[PDB]
């Protein structure tokens, strides 16, 4: 009996995750929240898949799904996710993302699953904010840098809580940024490669960023969903770094995705009067925008994932290359059959 | 001189409307969008004079901000949960959105020392009448709400009339019976026949279910009633009106109609879950029921009169039952045609 | 088997209730807030009774309390109760008074106990406020005037629409103003009996009171707990008006107030100018402020029970004379033992 | 101009920073909840002091009362802070202790007062739960061991980030136990002296707890709302910890306690079954209960407060021997005066 329960499922990862647990054979369960528009593009070809409308800061509706579905494992990878706009809803990020982690163990605790449920947790690369160790690793301490940060460090510590109270198999996957196709338009990675698709085309000349000294490390959303799964294949209920260990700047992800439409970007300028111009054509295509820069930076992250490697033997398969290769190349064929986006 | 408007539910059938309409008008439009994970700003986008600003109406903060940055001279709370079925498993969701989330905007308005320069639309709702108690319902019609949506709009219905009493806020309600477009969300009935009917004519699609055949509606076209929504701002005193058509149809003529837009003149069979439509011309089995999308606790007739605002507001619905049912079924043909996946 | 739980078991009618049930060989449980300070002073002397921490906006408390004790009553008296202070306190009351019925109702869905539980909402004649007919009856329809009557309509109808959609045995009380000894001390009845009873015995010499005018329909808090139960031993589920019929001002509570303790109260000066004189001694006990005024006021109440005269055979036992008496009578005595009381 | 907001007013910290706030001549505002029983009691003798009806889960209220008051300093104690209750209360301690902090930075920075106002935020021991260094300072790392805890974290956090963000004066006062003859009767301490004087007085026989064996740093709360002062007069905003230095156990209390009342404890049995008897007279007055016990135990807590010393020149001036005598002979002149206290 193979049930899979994940809240999120709407999301980048939740569809690559639907896709691999069906795979093998699980009856899989998402939680979707009500649109007044069609919300799930990412999931629509997958329709052993049943969908319920929910939402993380509901109670009721929480109980009743699990009730009924009676999980065998649990996902949590709904959430508001994105950074910058976490400071204009502190509060909104705060109930999904902490209040509502609490709100789905108690309603294992609640229908008397707790000694038959596996629970993943989407934490994440951002508790590490103003890093204190480079590379971090599970033992770095954390020091968070948004209300998406702080949201999610409650909702790590409440999951241990969780483990050591109750005993649940509960566990906190520490997942460094990850990347696909599918990743939200408004991620840098997504934004980067959607304009350079669509100047490609001709649709656009020009687009403005942020930070472009950020430094990341970059994984496949696909080979990191598999880690969530393993995580919860475990004999014991351990938490676990995810990353491939390679950083790279903002600045490097656009320099790389230009070089796969036949552009090389030349760099002139700083700060915010710095400007990325074709060296072929002597055309400005990136130009920096204040506003898009977040109050609290995260400058730098550099994950070591030794633990995943010893214990769950996962190992990234997609290197950062392929991945602004993969990203810009289905963007191009996205932009050409439908010019709107 | 200075004419700004903040809407909520922007992103919505009405929102979408009301913005076009307010934005030739010369408006500064505002409006709170929900972040999601996916796109969806679809039915604006062809507007972007007009601003969006994240927010959500289970989030006080938000909404001081916005509302003390804009400084808006109107408002209209359309956001919602706005699906009565939907409701019956998302009551609590429904109850803080649609109830509390009224609450908190005029708390917000209160807050921001704009009580006595801002103008208030509720989006009131002919759900409030429920099982009802005259016909056709008017203005002093006693209220029996018949799911958690209706509950929660009741409330957000007398805490508006309350800040109107009790601190002069002009806050108004619109109790607005039901309204469909080509916008329509494509689980409301309406939307789902013109689709499911779009597609059976593109052969993409050949039976469909439904619930309640026999529920019967006062079926009106939303760009008629934002119309509506602001003439109701543009009144010397704030009065809460009915808009309606008058006009009731069932949910079957609305299938029937439908199909004959297409060419098919659909004739039923058999009773209850084991009801079928099937095309005379054809013999074919094109509409089929299923007690899944049924409510607990049905609103099986509404009816509106709207005497009051034909005579204070000089309003009168332009588009009548059988050209909305056109024009749904012909756009959706066109939609349908042009992308199979739509 | 005879189980209750009481949500506001520590407030005035919860205090009566538990009694009453107790009397009668019940298991009583109790939903109690936490405090920084000692709540339970109206229940102490009890303490067959159970008492359980929670909160009306704490969902998974609900659950987990419901789920455990499986009563076959419920009473939700749980609420921010004094519609003053909702207009302040608009939101918290919207959250407890209305969603906080939805959350017990939905809690008794989630545990499987729809058909096994009888249900008793605590509606209030609030909902007539400025009222559309004299006297109000079952039929009357509602005009609420405060955040709080705004609250319990919601309340009010979400019960209906559980009755209707799931057959629940679940029921209105829609009772008018009930008084006591117990009586919150910044309701007026209890706010008046108080300072009579320190001015009588010389720790006050004068107090500030608001609207006048306002007529009430004033009843005792332990014939109207009676009322409560009897409408969960009817054979159907059936919505109430609980009430005397009788109807008198605030300022006839303050004259019959200040009688038992010898002072005949003469008034002079109109609206925020009027002023309390004793007639015996020529000092002024009481005067009016504009603070104490609401901004939607409910000038008048007046029930009509002949429904529950009829069906239920309930009649109030204790009039307004007595009412009088008794309040100031229980409160001399409490501040002649106890100065700070 | 010196305006204080105190959220928890109505608590034993609250009460002794309003009396230390008022003696400098502040005006003194404090956020109260609604309640249907009497709960000024620690404040009631103070009334420069003005109350509003509030409530840390009602955002709309806390931007009201910080726009009215636009206070100088805001001193955040207000939560549910019972550690055993918060097992059962976890999501409502969650709403108030987390997410309420933010409500309330959030309402400062929404009134355009980030500039202006001084903030404190009463952060805990509690944050270092399973103690990962002895004595815990301020770069000690946080590992939350409760519902309580992981709020308080979530509280912590968002804190820092405001400071950091958009350069609030906001600090963390990282306080270990405090107690006081005003101290929460179910905190163990003041269950002690309770019990102890209830023993002398013939009002009680026995008493029973939990863990005896449990550790803890415990000062006294007069003293330590001075430091909560100093830290907001502080050029720069900055976290401190606060605390003796010197560490007792649970059972070393209740020796301690009875000796003040003539009574020597000798213990016998183990774990559940140990019982603590008056070698004077052979009677038994402790047993110890299950029920008292929390699933994740803070065995621990000792506090290096050299930060403090240093910068604040804050020195602790009652020390545990001083008072558990304070608290017994309180308790005992409570009891005496009223039985019912
Ligand atoms: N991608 C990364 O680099 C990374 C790294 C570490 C951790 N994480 C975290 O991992 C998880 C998955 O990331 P992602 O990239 O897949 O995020 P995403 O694409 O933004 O997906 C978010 C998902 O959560 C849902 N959601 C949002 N608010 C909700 C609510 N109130 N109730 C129920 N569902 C709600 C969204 O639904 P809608 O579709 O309706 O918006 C969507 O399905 C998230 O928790 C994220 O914060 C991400
Ligand atoms: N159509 C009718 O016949 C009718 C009749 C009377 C009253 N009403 C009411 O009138 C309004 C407009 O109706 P409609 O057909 O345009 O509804 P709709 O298409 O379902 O639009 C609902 C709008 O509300 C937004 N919304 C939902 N939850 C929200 C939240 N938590 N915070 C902020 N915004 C949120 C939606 O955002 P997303 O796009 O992100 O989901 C959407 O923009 C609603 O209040 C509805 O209940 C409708
Ligand atoms: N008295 C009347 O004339 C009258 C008439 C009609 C209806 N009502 C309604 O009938 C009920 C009983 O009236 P009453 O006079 O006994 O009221 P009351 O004395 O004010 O008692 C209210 C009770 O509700 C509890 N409570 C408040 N907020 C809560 C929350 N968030 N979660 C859980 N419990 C909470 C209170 O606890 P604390 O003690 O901790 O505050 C108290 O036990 C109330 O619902 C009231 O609104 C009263
Ligand atoms: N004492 C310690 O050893 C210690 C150490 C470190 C930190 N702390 C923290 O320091 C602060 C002061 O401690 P204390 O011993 O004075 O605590 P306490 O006596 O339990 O006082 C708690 C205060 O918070 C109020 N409160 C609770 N929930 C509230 C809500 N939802 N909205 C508004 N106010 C609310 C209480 O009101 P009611 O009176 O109505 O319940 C009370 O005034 C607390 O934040 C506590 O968690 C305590
Ligand atoms: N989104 C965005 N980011 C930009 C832009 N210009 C520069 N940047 C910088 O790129 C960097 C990456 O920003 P981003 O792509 O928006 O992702 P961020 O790191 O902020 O968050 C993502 O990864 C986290 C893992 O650490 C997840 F927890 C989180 O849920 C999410 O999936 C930042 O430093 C940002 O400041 C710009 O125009 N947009
Ligand atoms: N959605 C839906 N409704 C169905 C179906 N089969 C039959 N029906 C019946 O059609 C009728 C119409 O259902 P509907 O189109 O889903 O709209 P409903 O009347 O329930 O609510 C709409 O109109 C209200 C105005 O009165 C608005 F306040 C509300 O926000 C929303 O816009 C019902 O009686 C339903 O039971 C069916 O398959 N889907
Ligand atoms: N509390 C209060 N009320 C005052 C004062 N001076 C005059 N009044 C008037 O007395 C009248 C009675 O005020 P009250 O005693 O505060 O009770 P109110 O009628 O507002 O509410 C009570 O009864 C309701 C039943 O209809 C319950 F639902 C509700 O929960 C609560 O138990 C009002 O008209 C008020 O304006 C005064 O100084 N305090
Ligand atoms: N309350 C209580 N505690 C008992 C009992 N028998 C043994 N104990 C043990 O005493 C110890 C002290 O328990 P306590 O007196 O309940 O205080 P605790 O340390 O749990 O919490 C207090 O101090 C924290 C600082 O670390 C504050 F953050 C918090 O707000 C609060 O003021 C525990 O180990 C407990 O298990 C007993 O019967 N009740």
């Amino acid at each position: 009996r193979n049930v899979a329960l994940i809240t999120g499922i709407t999301g980048q990862d939740g569809s690559y995750l639907a896709e691999f647990l069906l795979e093998k054979g699980y009856e899989v369960h998402g939680i979707v929240r009500r649109s007044s528009s069609f919300n799930t593009g990412r999931i629509e070809h997958l329709y052993n898949m049943k969908l319920h409308y929910g939402d993380l800061t509901d109670s009721t509706c929480l109980v009743k799904i699990i009730n009924e579905v009676k999980p065998t494992e649990i996902y949590n990878l709904g959430a508001q996710s994105h950074v910058k706009i976490s400071f204009d809803l502190a509060e909104y990020t705060a109930d999904v993302d902490g209040v509502g982690t609490l709100r789905l163990l108690d309603a294992v605790k609640t229908c008397g699953l707790i000694n038959s449920v596996k629970f993943y947790q989407a934490s994440t690369s951002e508790l590490y904010g103003k890093v204190q160790e480079i590379p971090q690793k599970e033992t770095t301490p954390f020091y968070p840098r948004s209300p998406y940060g702080a949201a999610k460090l409650y909702a790590y510590w409440i999951v241990v809580n969780f483990r050591e109270a109750y005993n649940l198999f509960a566990v906190n996957g520490i997942l460094f940024n990850h990347e696909s196709p599918r990743r939200g338009a408004n991620f840098v990675t997504r934004k980067i490669s959607r304009s350079v698709a669509k100047i490609y085309l001709g649709q656009l000349e020009c687009f403005s960023l942020g930070n472009l000294d950020a430094k990341r490390d970059w994984g496949h959303a696909k080979d990191y969903v598999e880690a969530m799964w393993l995580m919860l294949q475990n004999d014991e209920p351990e938490d676990f770094v995810i990353a491939t260990g390679e950083v790279h700047s903002v600045r490097e992800f656009v320099e790389k995705s230009f070089l796969h439409i036949g552009k090389t970007i030349v760099w002139e300028g700083k700060n915010e009067n710095e400007v990325g111009r074709c060296k072929e054509t002597g055309k400005v295509h990136v130009t920096v925008d204040l506003k898009y820069y977040r109050p609290t930076e995260v400058d730098f992250l550099q994950g070591d994932c030794t633990k995943a490697k010893q214990k769950l033997n996962w190992k990234p398969r997609v290197a950062f290359d392929e991945l602004v290769r993969e990203m810009v190349h289905a963007d191009v064929e996205l932009m050409r059959t439908n010019p709107n986006a």
